């Protein structure tokens, strides 16, 4: 299930995060700490209903972190190839001349076929050959059918603080201190 935000639900601008911390837990997994601004009753009720549905159905929570949305690499990834049999800390790909721009160390990365999110540690190229160094090491050996993902990356997580989720209506008619602690699953 997608954690609702102002992109899925622009009617609730309060679902836009105030602060986000991406924590490295070293298999390696990312921890995500999200802090909300004060939420209006409709926003809080909608978020609460969506987290109750997540609790009811033992699903994951997919989350977009807009602070990593730099759109540094653009274009159609259809003819972009990732050769099979790769594992370790590097992903080599052939852009086929279809991608504009280049990624930077600190950017996120994901393979289209697997949920793991990586951090880019280094980038080098030789024409259409891109060499992207990743942290942590690849969770799978490539099959050759994967596509690189630079934008719109969703982290697949589980909620860690469901037992301390919630708030009470304050004197301003809003809900303060709402925060989500997520663990990449
Ligand atoms: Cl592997
Ligand atoms: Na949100």
């Amino acid at each position: 299930m997608r954690l609702p935000d102002p992109y899925t639900n622009p009617e609730y601008p309060g679902l836009g995060f105030e602060s986000v911390n991406l924590v490295d837990n070293d298999a390696q997994y990312w921890g995500i700490n999200i802090s909300y601004p004060e939420l209006f009753p409709d926003e809080y009720a909608f978020l609460d209903s969506r987290l109750l549905e997540y609790k009811r159905t033992g699903d994951y929570l997919d989350v977009l972190l807009p602070q990593y949305e730099a759109f540094r690499v653009r274009g159609d990834t259809k003819s972009v190839t990732i050769p099979a049999g790769q594992k370790g800390s590097q992903i080599i790909l052939n852009t086929n001349g279809t991608l504009t721009g280049q990624p930077k160390a600190g950017d996120l990365f994901k393979l289209s076929t697997h949920p793991k999110v990586y951090k880019i540690t280094n980038f080098s190229s030789s024409g259409n050959v891109w060499n992207i160094s990743l942290y942590p090491d690849l969770f799978i050996t490539t099959t050759g059918s994967e596509k690189p993902v630079f934008n719109g990356i969703l982290f697949r997580t589980k909620l860690m603080n469901g037992d301390s989720f919630g708030s009470t209506l304050n004197n301003n008619g809003t809900y303060s201190g709402i925060s989500l602690s997520l663990r990449e699953s």
